[PDB]
């Protein structure tokens, strides 16, 4: 049985190769795909490749992510978000593949307290959004053997995340300055590719629980209790910090194109009982993730 | 449903802290597990641990697994790869937990050409491979639910490992002299701890496959073939190297307290068939390391 994974370089998709390496047999593309079509632009490429790989499950970890670029650039977004999804959804239902696809918290408007349930209405605040729920509903629509996972505030160590460029300010400047009042929960790529690996092998039995999940890491904290912590474990583990006035701050505050939200909190429990998994709290993916930083030998 | 896991911060148990965190509750200790004893010299305090958290599948990363210090300290790797497993399983026994164990390819003898299979007769060279079978006899005899895994060199990005001290020689020197005799097939501490996952969820659902398995990435490799692919890998990356001589050579020249076995070929069909999953090419597993390795930015 074969799996075919776009999107390999990404965060997310750096994880799944590790992940869905024993589930099947992996094959795994980008955009620089030189014998394979990846790149997500040419949507009847990449439908080409499906065509031509005949894939048991297709796995789409490639995106356009930059969530305010993309208000400058909303037809690329689409393009990438929504209409290579579609292209990519009806050729699998040619073949009767599943499709296993991520989406996210900005499908949602903000409105605090409560944690956003799959059957909420939708109110997408931003382009990301508005472009990334068209790709749900033509997938939706295109193929009923789908796998939708929105997830939140996705981080991996490979690469740059929020810890990171924290820390580095941390490291060059005295006080700083960060958001108080976007609510949300930050989740591990691992995590994410775990669990996708694990789904896949439920569904492939039990047809069933083909459908839509809120997927993210327990819990619920903030962009600045999230970097309290990030400073917290750096200092226990010996680095030191130029940092030493942390100050909270409105959203208001600071400028950014595309509206983010201020509720970003998803219940899962729906993904829970039915692929009979744990979601662990978000902060032990983001300490093991530091101490994987941390702890730097060649 | 709560998973126990020791030996968390080796290889094999750094991996398995990430993939084993969705599959249930888990419990992660080692030797200084300050609130729970983890230290397996102490197998009755292992067991009360075992006894005082009830959990529903232990997996068993902790090990002494230094081959050659064993033949000087015998009866201290006895304890800790068979005195405490006995303990362990007994334990198990009392509540029906199932026992996870890794063993080895040492539990064999050398005979080359041929791949060592399930149903082969064992005849262990040193004492890592002695005591380690003795563990392996204690848990099929005290627990009926188990699931052993011979693996065989086992390597991480984290921490020391095989590449990693020949690359430091491969910088410092200029002409190197490494093995060609010993056969077998490098598995990650990656595919060990994602295998594992998904095995103890057919087990839960189908007791009927507890027993032993062989358990390592496909294809057949030597020392030196695999530092060669080390040191192309490096090159191509763009690591400068001092080395510009590879010289292969046999094990006699070599001095090694403990006997090494010449045919390290494990034949894994049984673990495929019984969890219907994939297992790669070692190759793989190893670029993906060392790629983690050299992509080293803070
Ligand atoms: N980061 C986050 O906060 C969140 C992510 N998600 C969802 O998770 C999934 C992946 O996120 P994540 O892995 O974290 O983000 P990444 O940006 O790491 O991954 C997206 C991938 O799309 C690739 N890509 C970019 N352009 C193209 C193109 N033209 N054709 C094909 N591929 C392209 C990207 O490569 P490159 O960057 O090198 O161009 C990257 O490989 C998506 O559904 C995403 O929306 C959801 C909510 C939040
Ligand atoms: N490395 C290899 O080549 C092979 C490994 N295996 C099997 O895989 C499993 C794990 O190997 P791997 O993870 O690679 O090896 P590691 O040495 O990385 O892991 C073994 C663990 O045992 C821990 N440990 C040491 N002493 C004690 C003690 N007194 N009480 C409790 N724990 C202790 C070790 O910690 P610390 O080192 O910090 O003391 C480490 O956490 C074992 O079955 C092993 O035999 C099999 C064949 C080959
Ligand atoms: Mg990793």
């Amino acid at each position: 049985m074969n799996i075919l994974l776009f999107g390999k370089t990404g965060q997310v998709g750096w994880e799944l190769q590790r992940s869905l390496a024993p589930v099947g047999n992996l094959i795994a593309l980008d955009v620089h795909s030189k014998e394979f079509c990846g790149d997500f632009s040419n949507p009847k490429g990449v439908a080409e490749t499906v065509r031509k790989l005949r894939p048991d499950v297709i796995v789409n970890a490639a995106a356009h992510t930059a969530v305010d670029k993309a208000e400058s650039e909303p037809e690329l977004a689409q393009l990438l978000n929504a209409t290579s999804v579609e292209a990519i959804a009806k050729a699998a239902n040619e073949t009767g593949a599943w499709v296993v696809h991520y989406s996210t918290d900005y499908v949602f408007p903000g409105t605090g307290d409560i944690p956003w349930q799959e059957t909420d209405a939708t109110s997408p605040l931003n382009v990301y959004g508005k472009t990334k729920l068209a790709g749900e509903k033509a997938l939706q629509d295109n193929c009923p053997k789908h796998l939708i996972f929105r997830t939140s505030w996705v981080y991996a160590g490979k690469g740059n995340n929020f810890a990171k460029t924290m820390l580095r300010l941390a490291k060059e400047r005295q006080t700083l300055s960060v958001i108080n009042d976007q609510y949300g929960a930050p989740t591990g790529a691992e995590l994410l590719a775990d669990c996708t690996a694990h789904a896949i092998r439920v569904a492939l039995n039990k047809p069933e629980v083909a459908g839509l999940y809120h997927l993210v890491a327990g819990g619920t904290t903030t962009w600045h209790d999230y970097a309290a912590l990030v400073f917290d474990e750096a200092r226990k583990a010996g680095i030191t910090l130029a940092l030493t006035e942390l100050n909270a701050v409105p959203t208001s505050a600071y400028p950014t194109p595309a509206s983010r939200p201020g509720n970003s909190r998803l219940n899962t429990e729906k993904f829970q009982r039915n692929f009979d998994l744990i979601l662990p709290q978000w902060e032990l993916g983001v300490k093991r993730m530091l101490t994987e930083m941390f702890t730097t030998t060649t």
